[PDB]
């Protein structure tokens, strides 16, 4: 099970991911 | 100009903040 | 701009705070 | 469980990796 | 640029400060 | 629980590792 | 240019200071 | 506790441990 949170707005680039 | 995200991702717990 | 990202990774507590 | 958190905001890159 | 990354991991608490 | 932390601000780059 | 790391384990408080 | 730090910062590189 792989779970991804991302938002990227030009200057602000956030990506979070979790494997289970 | 900002970014906000609060989220619970499977078993993690995540919050994001950009304050102009 | 002032930036915060924080995550609880089971017991682990990570705080990231940036001034760009 | 493995968590990978990746962020870039102004002239900063921060990467955190935490294996539970 | 001022970066603070701050982390607690079992009995261990760690402050990392980068100032450029 | 094992932790890797990496911050890069232009040329300034620090990698930090925390194992209990 | 400064980078500063400070670790705390119960009765143990150590710091490392690194500059250009 | 095994704490590593390695930093590449202007025209220098500084490594260090803390073993608690």
């Amino acid at each position: 099970v792989k779970v991804k949170v991302k938002v990227k707005v030009x200057p602000t680039k956030v990506k979070v991911k979790v494997k289970v």
